[PDB]
């Protein structure tokens, strides 16, 4: 006997899902659905091709392979690093998606939530414990979709203008999963006419790039950008910079033994790990929060720079939820700034702070880095190691996340979008990173996905109530484009972010608190002053 | 003699003097007003260093104030007390090198600490005869010997053709140095202690005090110093030899003198004093506020290097300094040249009027530097709010010109061995006629330090009279000991020395002393550390 709730016919054929246990009851999971032809051999660096139909019933009960990527070995065996690392076999044959739906399958078309993972476009997988759609599906009755997209050289190595390596193919893999949803989600009880994209870090940048690319705009209705944006210093590169890095890596892998075709063909003959081995050696400077192969401003997927597109685009019929964590740049420091460690309090000297600023803002001139140091120094306690340590974290998170987010929020708002902004300030009771790291980058995700609801994970009762609140904000947003509950009449209400009032809310254990101005003075420094300083260079 | 008051007859190196017995609220004071300290700097002596006054015969009458040095008379708000109080109160003349002395009546039996006042007025104006500089209260109430002198201002005191013999520049500073030498020689005749001389001044007067700190020949003439809302460093207190040469040459052209220096200077000497005054303001390089045409020059003589170089490298080990600012240093300057500003309206300005004003307020700033200023002083929550824009314009002028040069000075002096005490004067006189938006303007602490509230006829409050008394004690305890704290009083909040480590200063208001940390620390790091690096690279 077969469970009819576990049998779905999609355009490509039949699938068999698995009944999964969530705290409050069962869910139907369809894991490892292929959405594209495996991008192997001659297909490496090429745009994805739709998956060909299959015979019989395809087993969709387990997560599929994780896209070929670099594996972090900074703190081996440490939960804090390991949780972000591949949890399935690495393979170039990784173009699969996952679907979680209520059990039984909803009777009416249900709003769809599509998750796009982060990991600096060099890493990530939709199989990670913190991306588990189980809770959202069970508790909120949502149809949750997550896909794997190619990362690193495989997803973003580009020789701009070539046919064989046009770049942005990882973004195309995501666009193909979005098309798959339009064509097949109704078979799972999902509403193709109510699709919300959500992502964190590189995932949030990806969401933004789908907002700014016209062929993606017909595939979703609302968007959520958690601690990431399409604009900013790390999310994109120029055609020139991508060409430079691709040519250098090819040179590094003894490739060619000339023409775009010749070079790409020889890169295709190379074992996956050979490309990963040299991936990090193509960065122009010693840096942090910089990734070798990221989306390219090609004049195709991205018709112009995200900055140009956000300044001139029409976002009238768009709803966006944007926000940041309390300590965006804290973890980045243990990956390359001398004096920083997870194992000590990381109390730094002034000299170490100045050195760290050159690493944190690698594009900055001597004058620009001096402007940064002078702005982030506490002139009452300018040598205080704690202030210097926290100022170093603030430099990295403001430059890379907070102020690009502030910039996106403002431009979207001014150009017709309905924007809701937040600051996530709750540190998980379960967190293993030091106290000095505060609420690091990515540690709100487990709360949005509702992991505290699993009693085995040992979160507090308040954290379980808080996770439930977040799941409601996110799904009310997916449902209506407003994170506020239409039933709840004693709130306080989450107001839209506007250029005039600059209103955002604090997300913590306490009830919603409304704040105005997202690091307004400091972001005027990054967004208004620093460009004028580098434009007169 | 024989029938005169024997307490009013004193001999100085120059000859005999007759003073006057004045009434102070608490009792009488001796006053010796209009004592000549130099040969009248007229004719061929115009632009020349002062010469010591030759001895006179008979009893020189020292019962009235003497002539005010030739200067521009402010006609912005005619008949208005707010402007008029700063204006000459005696006849204008180039024969103005006179000093005043106030002592207790009867004269002290033992050597008394001396306080020497140096007036402000952007080195273009001022007089030691102004009501707010009245030494009678300090003399009566604190038993102090108070001296104030006239020094040449404008072209007469500071027009220089650097390197020339006929117009070397800084002669107004030399007039001040000559009055300090006069005190060393003659103050003991009035009961004053030449071995305990404290200089005090406000605005250009405070800058003058600082220049005496930085000029070795003045250092032997005083022991302690008070710099109220002014410093030798900063954008307005000095000019380069090049800039002074440019302005003197242009002024000569504007009055009919065609440029060799001897010929030029000789011609300038043939010109009516009023003709120079009528063209004084036309030599400024840009439309500006808080900029004065003829100020001290970096000559490599009086000033061996720039005040900035001198404060960064000097040894101040055996020096005690009292420094401070008022709450609204730049507020009044805006009604003298920033469009949208008036004493008669609330001065609520637009963003465009703020951007325009920043260019007038920071005239030496490039487009990028002016942009850095605007971005720093804008409230990005309410960037178009007229009240914030108005107050930000005042803060730009006050911080650039006073607060941050003062902060720079306090830090450098402290790091280089000086004993520094810093303050913020936040009390607005109940009697003030300037609008409320101006807050505590530049120079409105003076009347409190001099103890004018003690005169009941001036209609100050009882709290203001108690407050004036507190200030007079801080200042005179500082003059006496180099510490503004009373050794008799105990908590009685202590005024701590300002240090690089703790950056401690006090609030001077009607409430008891409150200790604060950092003098506009973030903002002054912008002006003192960042902006120079922006103009050194662009
Ligand atoms: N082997 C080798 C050789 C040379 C270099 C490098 C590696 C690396 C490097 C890249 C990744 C991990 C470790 C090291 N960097 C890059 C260093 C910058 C930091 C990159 C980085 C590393 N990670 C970790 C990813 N995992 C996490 C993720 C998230 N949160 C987290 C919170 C805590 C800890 C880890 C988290 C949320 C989003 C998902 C990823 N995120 N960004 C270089 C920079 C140069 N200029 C030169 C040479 C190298
Ligand atoms: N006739 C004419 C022609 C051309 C110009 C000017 C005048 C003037 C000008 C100077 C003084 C008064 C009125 C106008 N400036 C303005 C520059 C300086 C004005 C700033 C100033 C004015 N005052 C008044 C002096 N008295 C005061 C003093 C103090 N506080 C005060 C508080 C309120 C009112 C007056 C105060 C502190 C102590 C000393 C003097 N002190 N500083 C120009 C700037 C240009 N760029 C170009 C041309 C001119
Ligand atoms: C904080 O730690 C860093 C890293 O040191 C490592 O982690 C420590 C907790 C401990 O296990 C050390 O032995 C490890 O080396 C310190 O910086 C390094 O210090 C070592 C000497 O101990 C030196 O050889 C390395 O070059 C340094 N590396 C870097 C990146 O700076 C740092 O000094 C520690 N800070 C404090 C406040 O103690
Ligand atoms: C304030 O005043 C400025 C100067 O205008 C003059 O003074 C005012 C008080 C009137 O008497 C007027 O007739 C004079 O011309 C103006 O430039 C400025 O715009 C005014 N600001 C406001 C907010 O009213
Ligand atoms: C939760 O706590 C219990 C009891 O201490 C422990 O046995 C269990 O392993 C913990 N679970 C996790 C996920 O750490
Ligand atoms: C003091 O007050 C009286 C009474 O109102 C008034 O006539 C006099 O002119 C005032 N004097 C001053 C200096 O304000």
């Amino acid at each position: 006997r077969e469970d009819p709730q576990l049998l779905v016919r999609v355009r490509g054929g039949q699938l068999r899902g698995i009944r999964l246990k969530a705290p409050g009851g069962p869910v139907s999971a369809f894991l490892g659905i292929p959405f594209a032809e495996p991008p192997v051999g001659s297909r490496r660096f090429m745009p994805p091709e739709p998956k060909r139909p299959w015979s019989g019933v395809l087993d969709a009960t387990t997560f599929q392979n994780v896209c070929y990527q670099y594996v972090d070995t900074l703190y081996p065996g440490f939960e804090g690093t390991e949780m972000w690392n591949p949890n399935r076999e690495l393979s170039e044959d990784c173009l699969y998606l996952n679907v979680w739906t209520p059990y039984p399958r909803p009777a009416s078309p249900t709003p769809v939530l599509i998750w796009i993972y982060g990991g600096g476009f060099y890493s990530g997988a939709a199989s990670l414990d913190v991306y588990d759609g189980r809770f959202l599906a069970q508790v909120e009755g949502a149809v949750l979709v997550s896909m794997n997209y190619r990362v690193g050289t495989f997803g973003f190595l580009a020789l701009p203008g070539s046919r064989e390596a046009p770049g942005n193919v990882g973004l195309l893999d995501q666009r193909l999963a979005l098309q798959w949803v339009q064509e097949n989600i109704a078979a799972f009880g999902g509403d193709p006419m109510s699709v919300t994209l959500f992502g964190e870090s590189a995932g949030a940048a990806s969401v933004g790039m789908h907002i700014l690319s016209l062929p993606s705009r017909s595939l979703f209705h609302r968007a959520v950008l958690q601690s990431g944006t399409p604009n900013g210093p790390w999310a994109t590169v120029s055609a020139g910079e991508a060409r430079r890095r691709a040519t250098l890596l090819a040179r590094l892998v003894g490739c060619p033994p000339g023409n775009d075709t010749e070079l790409i063909a020889c890169l295709r003959t190379r074992p996956a790990q050979d490309l990963v081995d040299h991936e990090w050696h193509v960065l122009p400077q010693e840096s942090i929060f910089r990734f070798s192969f990221v989306p390219v401003v090609d004049g195709d997927f991205l018709s112009d720079t995200p900055e140009a597109l956000i300044n001139t685009g029409d976002f009238q019929d768009l709803q966006v939820l944007v926000g940041v964590v309390k300590d965006e740049g804290s973890y980045f420091l243990v990956y390359g700034v001398p004096g920083f460690s997870k194992d000590n309090e990381s109390l730094i000297s002034r000299a170490q702070f100045l050195a760290g600023v050159r690493i944190g803002v690698p594009q900055a001139s001597d004058l620009a880095a001096e402007a940064v140091v002078l702005h982030y120094t506490d002139w009452l306690h300018p040598e205080d190691p704690t202030h210097l340590r926290d100022a170093m974290s603030a430099v990295v998170g403001d430059h890379n996340v907070v102020c690009p987010v502030a910039q996106l929020a403002g431009r979207l708002a001014a150009q017709g979008a309905r924007v809701y902004a937040y600051i996530f300030e709750h540190r998980a009771s379960t967190l293993t990173w030091p106290l000095w790291m505060g609420v690091p980058h990515g540690y709100e995700i487990e709360f949005i996905f509702g992991l505290p609801l699993d009693p085995s994970l040992n979160y507090t009762t308040e954290e379980r109530i808080f996770a439930q609140r977040l799941m409601k904000y996110w799904t009310n947003f997916a449902r209506t484009g407003d994170p506020n509950d239409p039933r709840d009449s004693k709130s306080p209400q989450w107001p839209p972010y506007t250029t005039a009032a600059q209103q955002y809310v604090s997300l913590n254990l306490k009830p919603l608190e409304v704040r105005r101005g997202l690091r307004a003075q400091t972001c005027a420094f990054w967004n208004r002053f620093l460009p004028k300083l580098l434009s007169a260079t």
